[PDB]
């Protein structure tokens, strides 16, 4: 039957399940002055499928020059053509090759680039900010955003939304790599999966997919959104609350050290985003410092909220078109202000 919401993360995490309730706020709001991450399902099923293809985009904006990250190295590819990246997103015979022959795991770096997004794209502009849950929170102009509210003592986010595009990670080397390494924003976010692409050519990947997410420490409830309702899983996420992220600051020093780095004693290795949790660095963390994230798996049509202040990584499981804006919650506005 239809319910309002579930617990994911043995209880830990709120799940809604209908993105435009008028009441959701009521069963949100308690979660989130808490400083808990929450998932809303569905979102997939109000917007335009036709405007979030990625032959679409390559079509459309293909001739612009860009810069792409090889996930595997962090090696910078300047200067292409953004079709060379899109043209390769599902089908692997077409991807960018590395001097070993293997086709590579592309991330595209800034791109639409800075606050241009509504400018480039206003159709898709119109079709994400008009059905993004809990509105109040998360439109430019809703009441409970104090981003076009506030002076210049606290620190203010950018005009959105931003793209995040990239290939999923496929060996068993690339479990300890991340698509985005571990950082914190002073600003909310809402970041929703729009579109997730399964290969073909090295099609026949969904057993190395099925050990990341136990490996990953995923809930047995989201084990079953595979096995029993068959949803297209997009990305494995780690979030940890606000309050823990100097212990996480304590961690990487001491392991930076292990590994012969040579930093000094204050330097911030979560600004750096240099990072990536693997399944021994979190079990550390929990054994040695008495800390606990959330593992969470975002499925096509997941709006992810992640709380200001929140150290978080991503590792994409398949090809990811997300989206992502920015806001300022008055439960969290305490992170972005400039003084004490
Ligand atoms: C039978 C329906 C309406 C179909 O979605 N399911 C619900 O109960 N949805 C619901 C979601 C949030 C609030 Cl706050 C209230 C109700
Ligand atoms: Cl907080
Ligand atoms: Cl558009
Ligand atoms: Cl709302
Ligand atoms: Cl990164
Ligand atoms: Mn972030």
């Amino acid at each position: 039957s239809m319910t309002s919401h579930s617990w994911l993360c043995d209880g830990r995490l709120l799940c809604l399940h209908d993105p435009s309730n008028k009441n959701n706020w009521k069963i949100f709001r308690e979660c989130w002055k808490q400083g808990q991450p929450v998932l809303v399902s569905g979102v997939h099923k109000k917007l335009k499928s036709e405007l979030w293809k990625p032959e679409a985009f390559s079509q459309e904006f293909g001739d612009q020059d860009v810069d792409l990250v090889n996930c595997r190295n962090c090696a910078i590819i300047s200067d292409v053509k953004v079709r060379d990246f899109w043209d390769g997103f599902e089908i692997i015979c077409k991807r960018l090759r590395s001097e070993d022959g293997q086709p590579m795991v592309l991330k595209l770096k800034d791109w639409p680039p800075g606050e241009d997004f509504r400018d480039m794209m206003p159709t898709r502009f119109e079709d994400l900010m008009e059905n993004l849950p809990l509105p109040e929170y998360t439109k430019r102009d809703g009441r409970l955003n104090l981003a076009s509210r506030l002076p210049s003592y606290f620190v203010r986010p950018d005009l959105g939304p931003k793209m995040y595009n990239a290939y999923g990670l496929i060996t068993a080397e690339d479990r300890r790599v991340g698509t985005t390494n571990l950082h914190l924003d002073v600003s909310d976010a809402v970041n929703v999966m729009v579109y997730v692409g399964i290969p073909i050519g090295e099609g026949a990947h969904d057993e190395e997919v099925l050990k990341t997410i136990d490996e990953g420490d995923a809930d047995e409830v989201t084990k079953e959104r595979i096995h029993d309702h068959k949803e297209k899983p997009g990305a494995l996420w780690h979030i940890y609350a606000a309050k823990d992220a100097e212990k996480i600051r304590e961690l990487l020093r001491k392991v930076g050290e292990e590994q012969g780095q040579e930093n000094p004693p204050d330097h911030d290795p979560i600004h750096d985003q240099s990072w990536y949790l693997d399944q021994t660095l979190r079990k550390r963390l929990y054994e040695e410092y008495g800390v606990q994230g959330w593992a969470i798996v975002q499925f096509l049509g997941d709006a992810v909220f992640i709380p200001a202040g929140a150290p978080h990584q991503v590792h994409n499981l398949y090809s990811c078109i997300k989206v992502a804006e920015d806001f300022v919650s008055p439960e969290h506005v305490k992170h972005c202000f400039r003084l004490t």
